[PDB]
């Protein structure tokens, strides 16, 4: 069982050791605390939550960070092997990558202004890296409402409310104009706009995502507070604003029904936003972990212990 006093007397200054770490970074780069939210986010929707995406190539196996998912999007790695470092100065073989990766989420949330609490520790680090699992588990800006339902359930959140409230991660972050180039100019073959994209806002985007354009070029995911953790993700719903497809059906897809009323609820009150959001947190923190003797407490996240 997973607990939040797991380093209480062995390394009581990790969540202040991660903490600072993603406060100094900040200053440098604004966008750290989105990514580290969506390192742990793709490390627990393949095997668990097992530091398996922070594991680099061997002649063996090949890393989780050449997944369509994560392939030139996921980042911030070598942050996170700052913070290991400094946690490994402070207490020696003693926090999983795994556990620290878990701590630098809730932290980074808080950091942005989210909801703040003592996640549950206790995990260990994988023993191998998942390439295939993590493109078949990881979902896509272009999956259905149905799609999305599958994608959680498929890695153990069964509710509706994990997936509503987890989605509030893009409350903040940035997205690249090829992930919503469909909704602007031609989607599912339509060769229109998606309906479900607000026409104000769809001219706003297609200035910032031109036809033909630099599909790189990174759009803020939340148009109220971009780098702010609220539940303004939601407001933005409710007018048909989300950013990508998958943000929008949470709200507008024709199997909405149970997805709408927590859309509604969250962006009516932050306190209950929050309070699902740690709720769900934890239980997304909750698959599928390797505890007591399983697994390795990793020296060098990036790779195995010889
Ligand atoms: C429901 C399915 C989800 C889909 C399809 C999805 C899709 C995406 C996509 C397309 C990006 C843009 C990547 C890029 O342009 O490089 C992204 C970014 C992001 N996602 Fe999600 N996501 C989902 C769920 C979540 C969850 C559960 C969290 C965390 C609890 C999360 C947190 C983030 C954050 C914070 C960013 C910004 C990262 C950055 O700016 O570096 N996402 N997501
Ligand atoms: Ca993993
Ligand atoms: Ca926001």
């Amino acid at each position: 069982q997973l607990t939040p006093t797991f380093y209480d007397n062995s390394c009581p200054n990790v969540s202040n050791i991660v903490r600072d770490t993603i406060v100094n970074e900040l200053r440098s780069d604004p966008r750290i605390a989105a990514s580290i939210l969506r390192l742990h986010f793709h490390d627990c929707f393949v095997n668990g939550c097992d530091a398996s995406i922070l594991l680099d190539n061997t002649t063996s196996f090949r890393t989780e960070k050449d997944a369509f998912g994560n392939a030139n999007s996921a980042r911030g790695f070598p942050v996170i092997d700052r913070m290991k470092a400094a946690v490994e100065s402070a207490c020696p073989r003693t926090v999983s990558c795994a556990d620290l990766l878990t701590i630098a989420a809730q932290q980074s949330v808080t950091l942005a202004g989210g909801p703040s609490w003592r996640v549950p520790l206790g995990r260990r680090d994988s023993l191998q890296a998942f390439l295939d699992l993590a493109n078949a588990n990881l979902p896509a800006p272009f999956f259905t409402l149905p799609q999305l339902k599958d994608s959680f359930r498929n890695v153990g959140l069964n509710r509706s409310s994990d997936l509503v409230a987890l989605s509030g991660g893009h409350t903040f972050g940035k997205n690249q104009c090829r992930f919503i180039m469909d909704r602007l100019y031609n989607f599912s073959n339509t060769g229109l706009p998606d309906p479900t994209l607000n026409t104000t806002y769809l001219q706003t985007l297609r200035g910032l995502c031109p036809l033909n354009g630099n599909l790189s070029a990174l759009v803020d995911f939340d148009l109220r507070t971009p780098t702010i953790f609220d539940n303004k993700y939601y407001v933005n719903l409710e007018e048909q604003k989300g950013l990508i497809q998958s943000d929008q059906e949470l709200f507008s897809s024709p199997n909405a029904t149970d997805t709408i009323p927590l859309v509604r609820s969250f962006a009516n009150s932050t306190q209950t936003f929050f309070n699902a959001f740690v709720e769900a947190m934890d239980r997304m923190g909750n698959i599928t972990p390797l505890t007591g003797t399983q697994g390795q407490i990793r020296l060098n996240c990036r790779v195995v212990n010889s």
